[PDB]
């Protein structure tokens, strides 16, 4: 059971500039823009940060959500969560970048638990 | 100028039992509490996780606030971000643990950055 990153997640209407604006200040000239299944949302990551972008009615959902966190099992998880208080409330759910879940936390928090299939070359 | 890091907020009534819990869950069994300004209001940070405590109403302000920065340099960020289309909303403000500002990004995105010198 292992947290590979803690991604924070950021809201904006939309990409472009603000991924301008995040390369900038983050000195960082890349970001990855992630293949999901939700419409009209589109994902990026730069550093540790996401950028989910949208219309504030397709990204209210999403506002939900603290944190995502990238892990290597989420199995190993779900175990963990479900012996310690929290409620999982979506998924374990095949993704294209592998799979996924939401949970509350005992404490409130909703977190979603993210793990990445294999994939390979773009550095 | 750098960040050095980039904390997610999580915010709990009791910290405590949460302490606990996310110690179990990152596995790190140590964590770190800050004296801060604010009333009724306990942080503590964990892995790169800051813990906001505080009733639901002492809690509300904070959770206008996506994510906080931590950099090396306050003075140099607010440069930057008050000329690239950011509004400084509050300070630099002088705190326990250095200074900090609340700034809202051209995108309505509202970070926290934190300068630690002590």
């Amino acid at each position: 059971m292992k947290i590979l990153q803690i991604l924070s997640r950021l809201y904006v209407a939309d990409l472009n500039p603000a991924l301008e604006f995040y390369e900038e200040l983050l000195e960082t000239p890349v970001a990855m823009r992630f293949e999901i299944p939700q419409t009209g949302v589109e994902l990026a990551q730069i550093s540790t940060i996401l950028l989910i972008a949208g219309s504030e009615e397709a990204l209210k959902p999403f506002r939900n959500t603290q944190a995502t966190f990238l892990v290597d099992s989420l199995d190993k998880f779900k175990t963990f969560l479900e012996e310690n208080g929290a409620e999982i409330i979506r998924g374990p759910s095949k993704v294209p970048t592998g799979r996924n879940m939401t949970v509350r936390h005992s404490d409130g928090s909703v977190i979603e638990y993210v793990e990445h299939s294999k994939i390979e070359l773009y550095f």
